[PDB]
RNA sequence: ACAU
DNA sequence: CGATGT
């Protein structure tokens, strides 16, 4: 309904899907970039969206912030809720890095707690999420 | 269909 | 146009 401006917004960016994956988190209110992940040579949009949320959870917990996280990815929000990233990406030598990061993110979710609300950014009403890469 |  | 997902 109304945007919660006191929040963290996260998003993936990619070159190809599967392709080079990165992500970032921004202050929804100002657009200040708060974190950015070094590009990963092969991954999927959804793996990156998932990593971005989990990193946001870890970022906010470390700073004792109760702000919610916005994501535009229905898939990744569900994967975080389930603590399980149900990616179809083949596990092979060239996808090993992204899969290691995904497996490590799931592992962190399974050994830590948080109350952070993870909210759907309503692109149809509000435009692109503030962490978007501007590539579409 | 919806979400990327 | 095509790929990732529920
Ligand atoms: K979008
Ligand atoms: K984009
Ligand atoms: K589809
Ligand atoms: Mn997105
Ligand atoms: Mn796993
Ligand atoms: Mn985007
Ligand atoms: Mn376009
Ligand atoms: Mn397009």
């Amino acid at each position: 309904e109304e945007i919660i401006w006191e929040s963290l917004s996260v998003d993936v960016g990619s070159q190809g899907n599967p392709g080079i994956v990165e992500y970032k988190g921004v202050d929804t209110k100002t657009g200040e970039v708060l974190f950015e992940r070094e590009p990963i040579p092969i991954g999927t949009n959804n793996m990156g969206e998932f990593l971005a949320i989990v990193h946001g959870l870890r970022y906010l917990k470390e700073r004792n912030s109760r702000k919610p996280i916005y994501s535009d990815s229905q898939t990744a929000i569900k994967w975080v809720k389930d603590k399980k990233a149900k990616s179809t990406l083949v596990r092979n030598e060239e996808t090993a890095l992204i899969w290691k990061l995904v497996d490590e993110a799931e592992e962190w979710l399974n050994t830590h707690t948080y109350e952070t609300p993870i909210l759907k950014w309503q692109t149809d009403k509000w435009g692109e999420i503030k962490a978007d890469y501007g590539r579409k």
